[PDB]
């Protein structure tokens, strides 16, 4: 059954951007924490948020962490489950799971993998029939946002479209230690310049390399054995076999949604004379 | 369950026209207020009427603050509730409910979303089937008239179409006094000149903006705490992060549309000879 | 249910046409009215006729006109019925309904909604099994005349193909006399000249003017209470608002339809040489 | 229910034609009137045979007339009763019911309507299983003959593809003859010259023409009650009022047909040298 | 219910070739009269083989003769039932019924009707299930053996892709003489000539051929009744009625199909130098 | 029911490769056999794999090996299997089944048959629902795995892609020698010329070979019946009967795909600068 529990992961497991971090804690935890000036202005809180980006670069990851920074239960539905509601009323029992889990963090991984349809439809007669006031808070992620239906992105449903880009240099070296610890390595190991090498490897892309790294080191030690710690020449060597899955392409065309988004904030020397 | 009550929406609420909400009193309170002379004349009342125009701009609003202008009660049919019925006899159950409820202003929010159709021909089979003597009044809400079956706009069916345009500046600021209020906001708030750098948002887009504003407002007085009003500088940075949501070409096909409908009441120069 | 009773409808109601009028009745009264000669003769009487023309012009009328010159009763089949039995053996009940309800004149209106059809060849089928001595007569309507199957049109089943044109000038200002009547008037109404400037509008448009027109003077009388009879000033300004539904291209395809089926006609000159 | 009886219609009935005649009577009769000689040659009766040609051009009737010929029931399935029982086992009733009232001639018309399919598989099946010994003789008709899927049209089953051609002069007078026989008629009607001007008219045309002609006689007899035999004048006139429903590229194209099964016969000089 | 006999049919019965007969023995006859050495060799016996060529040509013949040949019993399955089913667990049925009748040829008629789909899925499922040890034998025909999907053609299914040419003249005669046989022929039938004047005409046409000389010859008995033996005038004046079905073009692409696999087999001079 | 056994095939079998074998052993043998590093290095062991390359090269013999060496069950759904489960819950069965079994090798032979489907997505949650900690290892097949759907090869399902490339001469003779045997077979076989000449036959070409050789074997034996040991002669004919399944396009192709994953694992220089 749907796992109900405070995930263990923590912000500093992803290193992979900032300005995301303190939007998500104004987005949640504001609401719940401070629930004080909400009523006092003409805010009413949002409930749903979307996130977009190049595929195994942490929206989980992202979710995860938020749901463990304010100790709000997480649920996760995977797209595979949608897909099976779409082939296979269900939808209100994971609503109803949800609040009386309250507060939770409901996250719909690729929700869009279906992409008008029975199970869409059904969530957002779910979504907009929910109490807004109760502290249940709804997360969708999407690789692919563009094909997914608008009827989604209006306002009482999942209004904030945050962009989760490629991890940077410094983020890159702060995934690979997050990847890496909990397991030997040696003290003299580059991790500042095996991320300046990483040009456009993502989450997912430095997690690979780590785990073939270990793998190799597992080969070393049991042919050994008929070496306590992961050498250099593991990651040295096992960098030829990486790759990286998202294309710059992939990353253009993100960029150009991204850009259209921000020209739609172009509008700029408004600043109310004085 | 469906809830039927009065709206507190008020007329007050959205300025964004005035000659809609006349005809609108012309089409519904004339018939049930002053019955008199309807029948005096070879007058058959309308009983429904198709809202259209941009996304956003208050086909809502205008339904609810009509229906609380009668005191009558108001019903509304989300587009997912017809897209489950599509997907999923209930509504004759609806209609049932309206016509127990009347004086009533049953409204059909977006019913082009499932754009000859099951659940489409239902509800034409049950219009047709309503007393028109009942003070039953159906308005429907379409964003994109024009894929809506003509069936729909038969005589004894949806005949007005009207068209809701976007706000004009004084509609505007208007519609900015009326959100803006009911939460603290700095007396010396330009508004006027709000409205007047706003070139073609939508009611949706004010909405969005006066968020922006108060929730920029809640971010600042959170970190004080760590201020009893909204500053002006909080809408001067909000702006720059204001986007239209309709286009030019959108607003463009829709007068397109009108002036169709114009030009079909281009007809002139018959005045009686006498 | 379905209404089983004698229109009230009559012929000086609609005066569209008249060789129409003198049609219908040899192919309806006569078989009924006078059943000496077609015994007699070689003749099996007709029993389905299927009226084509540009929408709005009267078919429905011309119908219960009918009905009601014999007498009988006259049962009526919308579109959205046909249609929702198709998404939805029914039909077998409404044609015991007719017999049992003989004489009787069967309407199917709008039978090509649907549009080789489940409930088209159970019509078929339970045409094609219905007596012909029984005084019950079908008849059916199509603004679409061409799209419908021709397995409808064979012999035995709906046979006459009448057109029903665009009402003329002295027709229209009948059409005029025939809706207005019942309501206050000013003597001086031109009427005539009112036709004369009505250039192709449909009975529909005819009724939607006087509809206007009843609809300015209700607003006129309610504004003056806060004036009796339907000045000229209010068909005046109303006919501003008056829309021609029917494309002329549309009436000229029609024509070509016509055309075809006269040109079919156009045998000539034999004339059994003496 | 069906109707399982002998026809009384006779070869007198259609003239339109006498090869097709003696055709059918090698085809249906000799199998059953004299079984000897098959037993001693090489002869496996045939079963089936499928009628093509322009529509209204008498299949019906000549299936009727062979049947009763043979004095042997008929029972007619009508191509609507196919297609309720594409959309809609009792295939197989029908072939008990042929088979209990053998001798019969099972007929299918217009067996293309539903143009590998489940109903024409499940008449396959039957008709494979059906004892050849039996007296049943299963006949198909269909204007469309190209359209049929040709498992129909393998040994077994409906071999002989007969051609139905458009009726000629004499014939067509014989048709007349046929039809407006039992009526009053002058003594002084032209008939073959009423043939020789009709150019292309089938079947079923004639009977439309003779129909016309006694309408116009009721008419004018009707309007005198307020004359005892078909005038000249009627026919005279009528004709006016008569189109030719087969186009003559419809006549070209069976033709075609026709032709390719011809030089397919085509093969010539083997004369079995000497 | 399915018959499962010895079938009649005999090598004699069809003379198309004689290279064919000689590999069906060995693929049947040889595992089951002589099961000695296909163990002692690793030799797993093929269970199954796909008949290919034009249409009526004697696939189904050359069947029935081989399960004559092994007195070994013989189940047809035909195209009908296949769709049937498809349109429609009874394939298990079939199966076991051949299992409990071993030893026995299954046969597949025409199994490529249905052109992934359910039913050949699960005959594919049973096929590979069923004990090569027993003495099921299978065998499918097919005259369009480019549509049928590889599934089946892969070892442990139907692997040998028998060709069915067209008779030869000296095959052709054979033919002759098996079909015209047990019912009177003059003494001086050339035969052979009316072989070599036979281009291209499969068995069935040659059956069609020898049909219509005994039909000709029961006309002219019953017309001398109001004559013992076949006339050589009948079979003179039935070739001339003669068509042969195939076309070039069918037969050239079949040839092409048969090229391609002998290509496959091209491969040469391996001759292992000693 | 399936079959839950240690397959007897063993590494001896199939000479294809040698790179493969020790790749899947540290993919399999280890995480079971020596679980005492994986733990300590932060490698989550991977628990799927996906064969892809030409058809018939031994991807079966490859999963029934590598089961037979870690001495561990074995169960293979075949494609038909599932093709019927999607024109056909049990999918939870067999993974029931799987884990009862454990430790096991799942295969899923063409799991591509099928090509977002009902069983794929319920394979999917299957297999994410399942624990890696339990011996279990999923083994998928596809000779198309460009079509397979993305979605299973994410991180924490079928993860390596593994190339099953044709046999090399060496490796095409070990094949040889592994088939033939059990079988008499001439001392003064070539064997090793016999696969030089082998250009570009699969496995399956030379199981197909061997076959042919032993059918020519029985055939000569049986003939001189009416000699114990298969002769050069056979496999010097049988050589011109044989054909190379694999088009070398399809072979181009496929190094197409093989050259893509490797250009992925292009990246170079990296070299831990010291
Ligand atoms: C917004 C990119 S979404 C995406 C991301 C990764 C992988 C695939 C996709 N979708 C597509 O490529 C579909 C094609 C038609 N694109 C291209 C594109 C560029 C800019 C803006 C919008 C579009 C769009 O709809
Ligand atoms: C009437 C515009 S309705 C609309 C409004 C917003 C967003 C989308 C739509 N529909 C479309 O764009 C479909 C395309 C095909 N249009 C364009 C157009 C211009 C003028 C008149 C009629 C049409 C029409 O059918
Ligand atoms: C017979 C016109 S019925 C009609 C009437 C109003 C509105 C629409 C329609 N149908 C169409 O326009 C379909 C198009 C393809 N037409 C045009 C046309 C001209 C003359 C003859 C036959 C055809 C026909 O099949
Ligand atoms: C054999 C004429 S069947 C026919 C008869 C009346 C009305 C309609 C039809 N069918 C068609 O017209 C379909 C078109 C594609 N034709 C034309 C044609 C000429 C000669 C030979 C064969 C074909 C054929 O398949
Ligand atoms: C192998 C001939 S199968 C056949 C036999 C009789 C009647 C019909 C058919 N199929 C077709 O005609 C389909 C078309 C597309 N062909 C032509 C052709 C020539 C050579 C090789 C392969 C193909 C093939 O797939
Ligand atoms: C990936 C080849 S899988 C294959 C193997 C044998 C037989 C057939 C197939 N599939 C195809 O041929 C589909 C076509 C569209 N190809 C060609 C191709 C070359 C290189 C890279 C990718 C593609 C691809 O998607």
């Amino acid at each position: 059954e749907t796992v109900v529990e405070v995930p263990q992961v923590t912000w500093e497991d992803i290193g992979g951007l900032e300005d995301v971090k303190r939007e998500l804690q104004e987005l949640v935890q504001y609401p719940v924490e401070h629930p004080d000036k909400f009523l006092k202005f003409g805010m009413t809180p949002s409930k749903g948020v979307l996130f977009y980006g190049p595929p195994g670069c942490g929206k989980t990851l992202l979710a995860k962490a938020i749901a463990n920074e304010c100790q709000a239960n997480f649920i996760s539905i995977k797209g595979p489950e949608l897909l099976t509601m779409w082939f296979g009323a269900n939808v209100r029992e994971i609503f109803d799971k949800a609040r009386q889990a309250a507060p939770c963090v409901l996250f719909f991984d690729e929700l869009d993998s279906i992409a008008a349809d029975r199970v869409i439809n059904q969530i957002l007669t779910e979504m907009d029939g929910m109490s807004t006031k109760k502290n249940v808070f709804i997360i969708g992620a999407t690789n692919r946002p563009d094909i997914i239906d608008p009827a989604i992105l209006r306002p009482g449903r999942l209004d904030q479209l945050i962009y989760i880009p490629l991890p940077d240099e410094k983020s890159r070296v702060a995934i690979l230690k997050a990847n890496l610890r909990k397991s030997p390595v040696a003290k003299d190991v580059d991790l500042e310049f095996l991320a300046k090498m990483t040009n456009g490897f993502s989450g997912a892309d430095l997690t690979e390399i780590c785990q073939r790294a270990c793998k190799l080191a597992i080969r070393e030690s049991i042919e050994s054995e008929i070496v306590p710690e992961i050498r250099r020449d593991h990651f040295e060597e096992a960098m030829r076999f990486a790759r990286r899955s998202v294309s710059d392409n992939d990353i253009r065309k993100y960029e150009m949604f991204a850009q259209t988004l921000q020209q739609s904030r172009g509008f700029g020397s408004f600043r109310f004379p004085s």
